[PDB]
DNA sequence: ACCAGTCCGGAAATTT
DNA sequence: AAATTTCCGGACTGGT
């Protein structure tokens, strides 16, 4: 029952993983997602997928938008925003 | 003009 | 129902 959004987060909270995820501005929400395509395979593995890519996991947060639960930076390659405090 | 990559949302289907 | 997953075609951007 995990959410993409939590998946992130705790991808974001747990040491190691800054070669593939990074805050940009902790106090901002503000993370790049620096090996997309790594991301988005491990958020597939997470449900036992080994074909999710950063196409279908960018249109999930692109989803965000409206909810706003998630938010593009513009202008900045890979960056989201998390709107809610992480 | 072409190409490759990022980002967008629309629909539809599928899964939680 | 809600949260995706899947598939796609366009706009925009930078380089060649």
């Amino acid at each position: 029952s995990v959410t993409l959004w939590q998946f992130l987060l705790q991808l974001l909270r747990e040491q190691g993983n800054g070669h593939i995820i990074s805050w940009t501005s902790r106090d901002g929400g503000e993370f790049k997602l620096v090996d997309a395509e790594e991301v988005a395979r491990l958020w597939g593995l997470r449900k036992n997928k080994t074909n999710m890519n950063y196409d279908k996991l960018s249109r999930a947060l692109r989803y965000y938008y409206d909810k706003n639960i998630i938010r593009k930076v513009s202008g900045q390659k890979f960056v989201y925003k998390f709107v809610s405090y992480p």
